């Protein structure tokens, strides 16, 4: 229902933003391996943000 | 150590906890096709996880 699905949706939405900032944060760090992780995880995280505002937008 | 490398180990630690907290909300509210990429998401936040508590830790 609304809440519990908008709730999801805002979940899959700070994880997309989370993974941009913790890459930002590798990339200072200047930890390579695991900010081409990231990145790509990013690449997750906004497929599953698209998923989400499509189903519960 | 750093403190920078602690706040970039805990980072990558929630993105962790949040995608397996919203990948079994998605599978309550019975949303197959976001449960699907949720999955591949987390196994990918538990993934860089492992690499940064192996580097940061």
């Amino acid at each position: 229902m609304t809440k519990q699905e908008k709730t999801a949706l805002n979940m899959a939405r700070f994880i997309r933003s989370q993974t941009l900032t913790l890459l930002e944060k590798l990339n200072e760090l200047d930890a390579d391996e695991q900010a081409d992780i990231c990145e790509s995880l990013h690449d997750h995280a906004d497929e599953l943000y698209r998923s989400c505002l499509a189903r519960f937008g």
